[PDB]
């Protein structure tokens, strides 16, 4: 089962950010607000030119609100796609927290916001072409994304920006990068084709194994190498380190090199067979995840 | 783009308690000076049916151990209901919302805070299924993890306390009068719960969103009504369809009547045959109505 982890903690840091008519969240922490600089575009068909909006900008266009209740802003600079607009109180809900960039394969959560309110709380992977499949409708733009490390830290990662062509959504870090260096313009832009994430195959085919499901394992096996050379040319990633498995091959008896054999049978399809209730290789699930949902840790 | 969410958790957070008696643990929910939980927590360490109204007649409050955050609580009372126990505190939780307990119904979605030693973990959306399970993810110590809902007014609707994990792996819980949901027994023993049936209205819902986001391959021209579709959704798996007319913002977008959809039902009944809708290799009942029209239009 896919899940999220528990948002109250950034619930209290999303913020309605408004400049003339456009609206979109951003993120309160200490006494700044970070949201992405569309919000002081003009309403326009053309490309934005963000350094023109950016010199001829009003402090006084900013309404910026929590919960009802109105922030004053003091300034604001642009770093990339992202304002850093600086306010006059810090949020007494600020989490001890850091900024983090996510890599390709990394689990994260979206807490979806509309008009500074979270509506929607999901899991999320960002894929190798630096996309993640979420849910956005306008609006949405700021929604952040978070990760919850065993201390207590809050790693924030991510800040809602578009939704491609295809449908696939894209956003940046706090750096005001964005994720993939897709533009932040009205273009098309065609992401390139997303690979599997060998690393969360090989975590779901040993949930399999810990669910007595076994019909599809190869007795045979193939190493890394091997592996990969196969995987460059299949729509598969890379595997990361076979040593980074040892608490699932541990309890199951089957090493990785086992799964990777059995990931190239399967490949041609499972023959109306299932496993764990799918009908294809599922990429969605990272090792950490399966460990945490069987064992607690 | 469909994506199963869960509603925010934060104000569910506050509620979530660690309840303890005598080594036994589980999780509970704290509201006003009232902690609930499941009864469980009070058996005995022994592989036989609880006697539970001995094991409340034996019961003994310094016994008992409830803590937020760390912060112990003093019990005052308790009284059993069903399958779960109230429990009185010396002190109201000042971060209580706006709530209410509600039943759940076969076909409802809601809300799963997994909770372990009253620290919650994890937060996702389930359906409660006809066999009156849902499908989650729960291991040991998960007991008491609450379900909930959050209405369009801001009031937290309470609807769920988790109990037990079928054989199957499906998951039963209570509500919070203490019913358990399908006359499930709350003890060691071996219960087996009836065959699932797909639900017809989030099937309806679901191939609208396919046509929302242009894949109709699959469509039919064919009507068939509601009476003749809930006499073949008998004969093969499927609920019957509850109504028609709740649709027509989405029959509106697509030109497409329900009656379509239901002989759409019947026709993609075996498989698509290699092709997919949404990806999706079988019909799919995750999605209900009120998930597709907010996430696809905000309403
Ligand atoms: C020709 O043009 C295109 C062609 C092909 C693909 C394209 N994609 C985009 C795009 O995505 N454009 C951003 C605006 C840019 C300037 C950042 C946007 O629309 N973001 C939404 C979130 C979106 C809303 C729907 N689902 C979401 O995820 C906001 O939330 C904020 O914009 P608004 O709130 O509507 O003002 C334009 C475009
Ligand atoms: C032994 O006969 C059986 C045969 C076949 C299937 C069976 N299933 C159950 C059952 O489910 N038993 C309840 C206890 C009572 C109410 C009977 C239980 O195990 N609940 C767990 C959550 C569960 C644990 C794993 N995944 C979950 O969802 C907690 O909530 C923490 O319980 P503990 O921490 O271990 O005290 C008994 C049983």
């Amino acid at each position: 089962k896919k899940m999220a982890q528990p948002s109250g903690c950034v619930e209290r840091c999303v913020v309605r950010v408004c400049y003339g008519s456009t609206v979109l969240n951003g993120v309160w922490l200490g006494d700044t607000v970070t949201c992405p600089r569309h919000v002081i575009a003009p309403s326009t068909t053309v490309l934005i030119d963000y350094d023109h909006a950016y010199s001829t900008m009003r402090l006084h266009n900013f309404s910026v609100s929590h919960n009802g209740v109105f922030l004053g802003v003091v300034g604001v600079t642009m770093h990339g796609s992202v304002l850093r607009i600086k306010v006059s109180q810090s949020n007494v809900h600020t989490p001890k927290h850091v900024f983090k960039t996510l890599k390709p394969g990394d689990s994260f959560n979206i807490l979806a916001c509309y008009e500074g309110i979270a509506s929607g709380v999901f899991g999320v992977n960002l894929r190798t072409n630096f996309t993640i499949k979420g849910s956005f409708i306008n609006g949405a733009c700021g929604s952040p994304g978070y990760n919850v490390r065993n201390d207590g830290t809050v790693e924030f990662c991510y800040l809602h920006q578009i939704e491609l062509g295809s449908g696939a959504h894209v956003g940046s870090d706090f750096t005001g990068s964005v994720y993939g260096n897709f533009d932040d313009q009205p273009s098309l832009q065609v992401e390139s084709a997303n690979l599997m994430l060998s690393d969360n195959v090989v975590a779901f085919l040993y949930a399999a194994l810990l669910n007595g499901c076994r019909w599809w394992l190869c007795s045979t096996r193939v190493n890394v190498d091997g592996f990969n050379e196969w995987a460059m040319a299949n729509g598969y990633t890379s595997v990361s380190s076979v040593e980074c498995y040892s608490i699932l091959a541990a309890k199951t008896g089957v090493s990785v090199e086992q799964l990777l054999a059995s990931i190239q049978h399967l490949h041609e399809g499972f023959g109306g067979k299932n496993i764990l209730g799918y009908s294809s290789l599922c990429d969605e699930f990272t090792l950490a995840e399966v460990v945490k949902q069987m064992y607690g840790v």
